[PDB]
């Protein structure tokens, strides 16, 4: 069938959503956008089914179908449905064929992200490339859909009962934190203060290149602050600064343009390197931030969907949210689709060949697993039919719809210790390079209230935060 939500502005998509939503009796009473929740999942049930399981496989099983329980009811359906909308599709997708460019440092480079840890510019070009998306595609039109650009809040209010296993998830979180934490010369004498090493750079030209153009300067001074700490890039600012009163203690002895240019070009050079540094320091610290909406359309469009075959995408993910549908049911019927996209999604799939923390992999290349992000966008609302929504369909980001508010009681926060509990009791986690529950509830800290949110020019440490 066609795509329903037929809208071509955020006036035209409001006509469609207000008998939409008087339709499907949409709530708030639990959620921060109206959602299909009345009532709070109590995913205890599964807690015994893990801890009276033997293998790992069921275990998977069992956990998948407790973030089911708790995320089948609570997407955001009206940002859902605007993600989902005839004009978002049509233009959401178009824009990669426009801006070849603006994606080209990951995009181009997709084959060899599959299978190594991607450089600070491509993380710098996929986060700038999501924001002009979200510009250019209008795609922000309220809170739950706008970029957050505040600082980490110090506070994190918790109910009595969950406020131990919370500050539990923080341990064990800044545990984590810290065993990921703990012409390079050059970098380190101009630290030191030896600012006279950028008249004889050992690698030749000030002003020359290496890497995707990147002045061996700038890297150099990047690759200084991934091993001696963020704060030595500034005492490189102290040293240009005894370099900028050399020159006009004794602007005799260069020549006449010359010196001027030259701390003007370093100073340049050691701004690009804090940009490039801070970019490095956060992927190191909390890994890829996925924006999920401009990731999802990125693979969709890499997949080849059209506005014409969007809604069997959509229905697909909707299916895959109604029970325990992923990993390798969902290959399985990747591979079986006579949809062409199927098997081209399934390309897209990272081989588990990874060199290097998962954490890391740069947040535009697709995985399995991170098929939950085209769910929790593409699969909540089936476009087709938007009012089968009722029936529900649980993908994992959905949850940070669920409120913070005391006054609801921090369902949030509640759900996510609840699915903490259940990873416990069927897991040894330390072995595990990303446990779910505590990514959730990072991005709790960071202030997400809903995934439609770009929470990446969010400042701060969640992981340093006061849980009251």
């Amino acid at each position: 069938m066609e795509n329903q939500i037929k809208a071509n502005t955020k006036k035209e998509y409001d006509e469609w959503f207000k008998p939409y939503a008087e339709k499907t009796h949409l709530k708030s009473v639990l959620t921060n956008s109206a959602s299909f929740c009345d009532a709070l999942p109590d995913l205890s049930i599964f807690e015994v089914k893990m801890g009276l399981a033997t293998d790992d496989r069921e275990k998977d099983s069992i956990y998948a179908c407790a973030m089911v329980e708790a995320t089948k009811f609570c997407a955001p359906i009206y940002e859902c449905g605007w993600a989902c909308c005839t004009g978002m599709v049509e233009n959401g997708l178009k824009w990669f064929d426009k801006n070849k460019d603006v994606i080209k440092l990951w995009d181009g480079k997709y084959s060899d992200l599959m299978k190594n840890v991607p450089e600070p510019e491509q993380l710098v070009a996929y986060q700038r490339a999501a924001q002009k998306w979200r510009q250019d595609n209008k795609f922000e039109i309220n809170q739950y859909t706008r970029s957050l650009t505040h600082s980490v809040q110090a506070d994190y209010k918790v109910p009595g009962e969950y406020a131990v296993e919370v500050k539990e998830m923080l341990s064990d979180m800044v545990r984590r934190r810290n065993i990921l934490l703990n012409h390079v010369n050059w970098g380190r004498e101009l630290a030191a203060g030896k600012f006279q090493v950028v008249f004889n750079p050992p690698w030749g030209d000030i002003n020359k290149t290496g890497r995707s153009g990147i002045p061996l300067a700038v890297t150099s001074m990047v690759k200084v602050a991934e091993l001696d700490g963020h704060k030595r890039l500034e005492d490189i600012r102290k040293t240009l600064l005894d370099l900028k009163k050399w020159i006009e203690d004794n602007k005799d002895e260069l020549e006449d343009g010359k010196g001027d240019e030259l701390v003007k070009t370093l100073t340049k050079q050691l701004a690009d390197a804090i940009e490039l540094a801070k970019k490095s320091s956060a992927l190191r610290a909390q890994g890829a931030q996925i924006d999920s909406i401009f990731s999802s359309y990125y693979w969709a469009w890499k997949a080849g969907i059209t506005p014409v075959t969007f809604p069997t995408l959509s229905q697909f993910l909707f299916e895959m949210g109604q029970g325990p549908r992923g990993g390798k049911k969902m290959i399985k019927a990747l591979t079986n689709t006579p949809l062409k996209w199927g098997k081209k999604i399934i390309s897209l799939f990272a081989e588990d060949d990874f060199n290097g923390n998962k954490l890391y992999m740069h947040p535009g290349v697709l995985t399995a697993g991170r098929m939950s992000e085209m769910g929790a966008c593409f699969g909540v609302v089936p476009v087709s039919n938007p009012e089968d929504a009722v029936l529900g369909s649980g993908h994992s980001k959905s949850l940070l719809n669920y409120k913070i508010d005391t006054n609801a009681g921090n369902p949030c926060a509640k759900e996510i210790v609840q699915l903490f509990r259940i990873q416990k009791a069927g897991f040894d986690l330390d072995s595990m390079d990303i446990v779910a529950s505590e990514h959730l509830l990072h991005q709790s800290l960071v202030g997400k209230r809903c995934h439609f949110q770009n929470a990446y020019k969010v400042k701060g440490n969640a992981t340093n935060v006061e849980i009251v």
